[PDB]
C-alpha cells in the first residue's frame, strides 16, 4: 500500500531509521485486505499481514482487550528496542485512547509511530480515518499540548489504479478464514473498491 | 428553532427549572439565522440574538477571545448563579476546548448547558454540530471520564417545514450588517437552506 505520513514533535529525527526502514518496506509491499461489510477494509487480515512480517524481525507485540470479542485484533502493538507501533484501525475514541497511552509512556520508548487507514477506504462504522486523527493531533499540536514524539502514517491507495487486494470472508464466532482469495483491483471514484 | 437536549451526569436534576426555562424559552422562539457562505448558519447573529435576550434577564456575558478577528462573538459564554451557558459554533477543538473550561470550573458553578447547532445546517468549515459534540461526550462518559454535570443542547429545525429565518451580510472588516431581511424558508433534503 501506499503511505502518508505526519510527524509531530520532531519524530523524523529521533527515528531509528533501520527501525523506521522495516515498518515502511513491510506496509508498501503490502496489498489492500478487504472483507464483505460490500467490500470494506479488512483491519484483523492488514494486522495478521504486519504481524507475520514483525515478529520474524523481533517486534514484540501485544493484542488490546476489544470493547467486543468479534473486534478483537482491530488494533496490535509492537514494540522494539525505543520504537512503539500502535496499528489504530477500531472506533475507540481516540483522543482518550492516546491521552491514555500516553500517559504510561511518560512513565525506555523514545518515539511512536501510530499506524491509521485513509478514509478513502470504506470501513467499519465510526472507525478512525488518518484525516481525522491528523485533524486532533495537529489540534493539540497547536497548542503544545503534548511532546511526544509521533510519526502517523496513514495507508492510502491511489484511485483508478491496478492493486493487489486479499478478499476475506470470516466465520466470527473464536475467528475463522472460510474463504478468501487474492486478486487484481482498484478504488474507484468514499471510494468503492473493485475487483477483477 | 427546536432542540434536542443530552443530559450528563443527570444534568437534568441539577438544574434549576426557572433557569434552564429562560434558555429554552429564548431558543425555542428564535428564528433561524443564516448568511452567504450560499444560505449558512450565522453563529454571530444567533449569538447577539441570544444576548440581546438574556442580558435583560441578569445573565453576565462574556465573549472568548477568537483564533481571528473575523470570527469574535462565533462562541459566548453566560452565567447566572450556579449555571454556566456555553454556546460552541466554532471550530475550536471540542474536547481540548471543554478540558480547559473543565478545568476552570473545578477550579460555585454547579451545572454547565452547552448549545451548538445540528449537522444539518450548512455552516463554516470544521465548525463543531451537535452529534458531533454528543459523540464526545457518550465517549468520555462510557469511561467516566468526567463528573461535571451538562447539559448539551442541539439547534435544530424539522425539514421541509416553514420556518422563520433571519437572513444577514456583514461586512465584516469593525463588523457591520450592511443588509438584513425577515423572511419565510425551510430547509430541503446537508440541508439547504431555502428563502420564500
Amino acid at each position: 500500500m501506499k503511505i502518508d505520513i505526519t510527524d509531530y514533535n520532531h519524530a523524523d529525527e529521533i527515528l531509528n531509521p533501520q527501525l523506521w526502514k522495516e515498518i515502511e518496506e513491510t506496509l508498501l509491499k503490502m496489498p489492500l485486505h478487504v472483507k464483505a461489510s460490500s467490500l470494506i477494509f479488512d483491519p484483523v487480515g492488514t494486522n495478521q499481514y504486519i504481524k507475520d512480517e514483525l515478529v520474524p524481525k523481533h517486534w514484540k507485540n501485544n493484542i488490546p482487550i476489544p470493547k467486543r470479542f468479534d473486534f478483537l485484533g482491530t488494533d496490535i502493538d509492537f514494540g522494539k528496542r525505543d520504537t512503539l507501533v500502535e496499528v489504530q484501525f477500531s472506533n475507540y475514541p481516540f483522543l482518550l485512547n492516546n491521552t491514555v497511552r500516553s500517559e504510561l509512556f511518560h512513565k525506555g520508548m523514545k518515539v511512536a509511530i501510530i499506524i491509521t487507514k485513509g478514509h478513502m477506504f470504506p470501513a467499519s462504522n465510526s472507525s478512525l480515518y488518518y484525516e481525522q486523527a491528523q485533524n486532533q493531533l495537529n489540534s493539540l499540536a497547536e497548542y503544545n499540548v503534548f511532546d511526544v514524539p509521533i510519526r502517523l502514517v496513514g495507508l492510502i491507495e491511489d484511485f483508478e489504479t491496478d492493486i493487489d487486494i486479499v478478499s476475506t470472508t470470516y466465520a466470527d464466532k473464536s475467528r475463522t478464514i472460510t474463504k478468501r482469495d487474492t486478486v487484481k483491483g482498484k478504488v474507484i471514484d468514499r471510494g468503492t473498491i473493485v475487483t477483477y
